[PDB]
Parts: C-alpha cells; sequence; structure tokens
C-alpha cells in the first residue's frame, strides 16, 4: 500500500542547494513538522526542467518498497508541491559515495570498502525481494549516512516486475551504458541479473577510489568491447578473489552471474579478514569518523546517460 505524505512548504526552513546534475537538483533543508518541534535534516530533490510525471513515478516506486526495517535503501519521507514537485528524504550528511571515495582515498581502509560492498548487496537483495529492478546502480547513486553506513538511492529508472514477469523491456529513454549488462545494451532487457552487472561496475568504482569506467572510450563502442571479452581492469588494491567477483558479475550469461544473496555472503566472508582480500598501504593506520567516536559530532559540521543505439 503506497502512501505519499504531503509536506507543506512552510514546514521547511534553511533550504540550500547541495548539488545538481543528471538527477536534477538536490537541496538540503530542515523539516519541522507542525505538531512537533523536532527539527529533521532533509534532502529535497527536483528534476531538470514531464518532470512532474517522472518524479511521481520515483515517489511511487520508493513508497512501494518502503518498510519498517529498511537500512540500505533511501526512504521517502514525503513529497512537497511547490512550483515543482519535490521528493523529501533524510539527509545523508556525508554525501554521495562516489565523491566520498575520491575525497577520502587516503583514509579508506579495506574494512570500509568490503563493508560497503556488503551493504549495497544487502540493499539490492531487499529490492530484488520486492520485485524491483533498479536499472541505475552506480557509485553516484549510493549515499553515505555515516562512513560505516551507506544507502542506495535514485529510483528514476527503477521498475517493478509483475508477479508473472522475469524482465523489463525498455523503450527509447536515455540509459547508463557503461554500467549496463550487455543484454540490456543489445536488447533493452533488464532483470535482477542485469542489476548484478551494474553492482560489479559499482564495486569497481569503489575499489579504484572513483575512477571513471572505460575512460576515453565512447559509449557506442562498449557492446563491441564486451563481445570481444574485454572488461574493466583489475584495481591495484584488489586480490584475485575480489576481482573474480567482479568478473563473475560481468559474465555474458545472466543466470551464471552471482545472485545478490551470494554476494552478501562472499563479501561478508571477506569482511571477516579484510587485509587478506584488499592490499592497501598503511591500512592499519587509517580511520574515518564513526558515531561511537566521542568527537563524531565534529564531523557533522555546518554524459553517463545516452540514447540507446541498439535493440
Ligand atoms: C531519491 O532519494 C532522494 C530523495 Cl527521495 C530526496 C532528495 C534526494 C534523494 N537522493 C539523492 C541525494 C541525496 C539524498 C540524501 N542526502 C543527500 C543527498 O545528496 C548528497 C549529494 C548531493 C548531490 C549528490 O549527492 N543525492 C542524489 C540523490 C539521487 O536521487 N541521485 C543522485 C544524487
Amino acid at each position: 500500500q503506497a502512501l505519499l505524505r504531503i509536506l507543506k512548504e512552510t514546514e521547511f526552513k534553511k533550504i540550500k542547494v547541495l548539488g545538481s546534475g543528471a538527477f536534477g537538483t538536490v537541496y538540503k533543508g530542515l523539516w519541522i513538522p507542525e505538531g512537533e518541534k523536532v527539527k529533521i535534516p532533509v534532502a529535497i530533490k527536483e528534476l531538470r526542467e514531464k518532470a512532474n510525471k517522472e518524479i511521481l513515478d520515483e515517489a511511487y516506486v520508493m513508497a512501494s518498497v518502503d518498510s519498517v526495517d529498511n537500512p540500505h535503501v533511501c526512504r521517502l519521507l514525503g513529497i512537497c508541491l511547490t512550483s515543482t514537485v519535490q521528493l523529501i528524504t533524510q539527509l545523508m550528511p556525508f554525501g554521495c559515495l562516489l565523491d566520498y571515495v575520491r575525497e577520502h582515498k587516503d583514509n579508506i581502509g579495506s574494512q570500509y570498502l568490503l563493508n560497503w560492498c556488503v551493504q549495497i548487496a544487502k540493499g539490492m537483495n531487499y529490492l530484488e525481494d520486492r520485485r524491483l529492478v533498479h536499472r541505475d546502480l552506480a557509485a553516484r547513486n549510493v549515499l553515505v549516512k555515516t562512513p560505516q553506513h551507506v544507502k542506495i538511492t535514485d529510483f528514476g529508472l527503477a521498475k517493478l516486475l509483475g508477479a508473472e514477469e522475469k524482465e523489463y523491456h525498455a523503450e527509447g529513454g536515455k540509459v547508463p551504458i557503461k554500467w549496463m549488462a550487455l543484454e540490456s545494451i543489445l536488447h533493452r532487457i533488464y532483470t535482477h541479473q542485469s542489476d548484478v552487472w551494474s553492482y560489479g561496475v559499482t564495486v569497481w568504482e569503489l575499489m579504484t577510489f572513483g575512477s571513471k569506467p572505460y575512460d576515453g572510450i565512447p559509449a557506442s563502442e562498449i557492446s563491441s568491447i564486451l563481445e570481444k571479452g574485454e572488461r574493466l581492469p583489475q584495481p591495484p588494491i584488489c586480490t584475485i578473489d575480489v576481482y573474480m567477483i567482479m568478473r563473475k558479475c560481468w559474465m555474458i550469461d545472466a543466470d551464471s552471474r552471482p545472485k545478490f544473496r551470494e554476494l552478501i555472503i562472499e563479501f561478508s566472508k571477506m569482511a571477516r579478514d579484510p587485509q587478506r582480500y584488499l592490499v592497501i598501504q598503511g591500512d592499519e593506520r587509517m580511520h574515518l569518523p564513526s558515531p561511537t567516536d566521542s568527537n563524531f559530532y565534529r564531523a557533522l559540521m555546518d554524459d553517463e546517460y545516452l540514447i540507446p543505439q541498439q535493440g
């Protein structure tokens, strides 16, 4: 039962732009629901300007998959009807994971990387259980609540499969070619197993501390590269077992790829002996802010999408 809570514009103060890009504009603000005095840090999203129709579809997906215990997927708090339709969620104060890994490379140890991989797989497994194909899993669409806790976001491309359906077949909208499974590029078919491909690319992004995949290669060439058996390279920090997970995610046969339930288990195993699996210089000397740190409050200070050319 998908409900959308309407929040009045006047319950929001101190709205400030956080960032803009392909996702539209995201603002941060303070939500003070009338009836209470509690002040809740929020993020507020509106699309680029159709915009109204599209963003309600995202609200619907998010409301559809919401649940009492939902750690690793962003929850919709409500929507706001102003000059635009805006979505409202809890602020993730450390920002986008892609920016985070680029900015904090020198303090990101093996334990953090492996834990993030586990968390993203747990979030995706949750979505799979609710018949949701995300279709845009990428490091740009993972957010950082704390350095120890990430969440999947951006349901702009996401689709719910009916009880009889195994796949979603797309029409001609712009799609993230460099993160897509070959079958999605060739045939516009999307499944939970094409999300696994995207998961593999996401892991690659993290393990390279936010390198751009297939940098300098036009998206029009990607299907040909994949058909020749070429893949993203082994990141220097990754031991062979970690890279082999990525390579399994990029198998041609979708049903031969790992399932998210398997990825949780495999990455959890690695997270139990992190320095065995990732080799990072100075790993033991690295630290990131954690809620259990006495000074954690100090940290809380005040063309990837292309028109398809096949299928
Ligand atoms: C879709 O869930 C949201 C809702 Cl319901 C409302 C506002 C923001 C989001 N998510 C996003 C944030 C966001 C959510 C919560 N806290 C901070 C945030 O932005 C942090 C930085 C700022 C710009 C890049 O991310 N940032 C991004 C999304 C998104 O959908 N796509 C990519 C960039």
